[PDB]
């Protein structure tokens, strides 16, 4: 039980990592309001760790628990909604967000994904940022706001990509890669000490 | 009986006292409270008052028969943002300010919205919440500007924003006054039992 990750909607970590084994737990986490996405996610990961601690596996050795969170920061909303994108997406949907942005002076934005890992004592966070533009929906529409996000100077949306091109621009991948190197440096450190 | 409104805002304190008109003795306590993320503002405020109650109760080393703790929370619900930001208004306000929100709303098909004030009271066993709701329009800032987004909320059919209006003009109109008179009736009812 050395590495625990939490979601029910997500099979990205599967394909993103192969050098380590990982477990997937589903907990119903209460998020808090704050200004910094990292603050929200570190609180969430500590909260989840504690729930995993008091329930069942209360007796064991070092355990790593991981949560993620994504924000969408829209330039002409002065970087709103950030970590509240999921309430905006619930209210407006991809089409509604794109129609709002088509009424602003420009459509530039950026998406941030953060991983946070907690071992009972230490918290670590890794964020990936990808600049882009809100555009009218294109591509798959079951992946949230992927269909309206057009990264960098490209002509596609995330909803129009699969995994070859998406990964390289995915803020989640940029973040994950930092998280993997930390986990592997902890696993390597563990093994040298035996 | 013992009633506590949670606030550190001196202006909010005096407005409450004046609403109460010496009908009930109300004490104030300045406690920072975390706001969870949730769909409904009442769910947010109810969690917040239950938290405020427990912080006060553990501190006091007391247990009273009846002790009433009250928190409030407000939201701005913009019609052409499909009622977003709602309870997240203050993160929009911090990002964009009053001028920025008015500017954004003026780019949508209309500037209609509604504002909601909520009071939640908790005695340790039962939680009760009260929702005051008022329709309006988002306009260029007008009046006092140190009261959050009052200066851009123009209650429906009127030509003044809340920032230009007096206490008497808000009676039966301000979402806070509507919620307060419900709360006060509940507290008065609880007082007959004492």
């Amino acid at each position: 039980l050395v590495t625990g990750n939490m979601n029910k909607k997500e099979e990205f970590l599967k394909m993103m990592d192969e050098e380590l084994n990982v477990e997937f737990v589903n907990i119903n986490l209460e998020e808090i309001q704050a200004q910094d996405i990292v603050e929200i996610n570190e609180h969430k990961v500590k909260t989840a760790y504690n729930i995993l601690k008091k329930q069942d596996n209360n007796k064991n050795k070092k355990r790593y628990v991981i949560t993620d969170d994504t924000g969408l920061f829209i330039s002409k909303l002065n970087n709103f909604p950030g970590p509240y994108i999921k309430w905006m997406q619930k209210a407006l949907g991809s089409k509604g967000i794109a129609d709002v942005v088509s009424r602003l002076d420009d459509n530039t934005c950026h998406a941030i994904c953060t991983y946070s890992v907690y071992d009972g004592k230490d918290v670590h966070s890794f964020k990936g940022i990808t600049n882009g533009k809100i555009v009218e929906p294109r591509g798959n529409n079951k992946f949230g706001w992927d269909n309206i996000f057009q990264p960098e100077s490209l002509s596609k949306t995330f909803g129009e990509m699969t995994f070859d091109e998406k990964q390289n621009l995915s803020p989640r991948f940029k973040a994950f890669v930092q998280l993997k190197e930390f986990l592997m440096n902890e696993h390597k450190k563990y093994n040298n000490e035996f």
